[PDB]
């Protein structure tokens, strides 16, 4: 019952020769293993959009360390990057490591993003190495938050495919990486994120659930999202979504990026 992929295929094309860029999409049904891509092993530009997995990591340390998540952090006197709102709120009160990771998915807090870099994972080196402990080969994270965002076409720093972003959140979400605690601890996260009303969320129907995080480098029409999907009494569907553009001065589409959701959610016929 699903479309054939040419259908989705021949949809995408003409959708991105209206966008004037690239799209790369991989979704996966969850119940019945059904995949679809296109692009799907392109590489694109994280931009923030590895910040959903950063949490993850956070995760899988305190499932070790007994009440890491507890850890209260303070940076009193610290230069704190733009685009930071709950941490430069914090400042008098330290954040602890939950509150960190939540401000950090669901707000994309780079402050928050550096100092989990900074004090927990060990940097963009510790962030890769966490991904490979995971299976994924392909994901790669070379700079801090800030500079990891210039998505400069050619350049394969601070990229993955929209294939493996969406195998790492199948993983993450559903597999045996994390404990349960820890996986509906994540899950819950992204459903609360704050940033993606104009991506995947405006695709589906208002009854059906999402959780995801967002990426928006703000060049080369640099933008994103990937999701988990719950739609009524089906499945999970687990989605990337990844654009780009070849002008450094042009601006990204949330609009392209909901369309393109919605014709691979389409394609499933749920
Ligand atoms: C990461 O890519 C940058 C930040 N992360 C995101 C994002 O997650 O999309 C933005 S875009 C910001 C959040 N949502 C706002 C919005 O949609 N409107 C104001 C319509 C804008 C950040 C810039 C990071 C590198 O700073």
């Amino acid at each position: 019952a699903s479309q054939p992929p040419q259908v989705t295929v021949d949809k995408l094309k003409r959708l991105e020769n209206d966008f004037g860029g690239r799209i790369g999409v991989y979704a996966i049904d969850t119940g019945s293993n059904k995949t679809f891509g296109y692009r799907a092993n392109e590489r694109f530009p994280l931009c923030s959009s590895f910040k959903g997995f950063l949490a993850a990591a956070v995760l899988s340390k305190s499932q070790q360390q007994e009440g890491l998540l507890n850890q209260r952090i303070r940076y009193d006197n610290r230069v704190m990057e733009p685009h930071s709102p709950v941490t430069e709120k914090q400042i008098t009160t330290g954040m602890t490591v939950a509150e960190l990771s939540a401000a950090t998915l669901q707000y994309s807090d780079n402050g928050a993003a550096n100092l989990l870099l900074e004090k927990l994972i060990g940097g963009p080196e510790g962030m890769t190495s966490f991904m490979r402990s995971i299976g994924d080969n392909v994901f790669r994270l070379d700079r801090w938050a800030l500079e990891l965002n210039s998505a400069i076409p050619g350049d394969d720093r601070d990229t993955s495919t929209p294939k493996a972003v969406a195998e790492s959140m199948q993983k993450l979400a559903f597999g045996n990486v994390l404990g349960l605690t820890e996986r509906h601890q994540l899950m819950d996260w992204f459903k609360g994120n704050t940033t993606g009303g104009a991506r995947i969320r405006a695709s589906v129907p208002a009854n059906w659930v999402v959780g995801d995080k967002t990426g928006t480098c703000g060049v080369y029409g640099t933008a994103n999202d990937y999701a988990v999907i719950w739609p009524v009494a089906h499945a999970p569907i687990v989605l990337a979504v990844y654009t780009s553009k070849p002008d450094r001065n042009s601006k990204h589409s949330d609009a392209v990026i909901a369309d393109a959701s919605r014709i691979v959610l389409e394609s499933f016929n749920i």
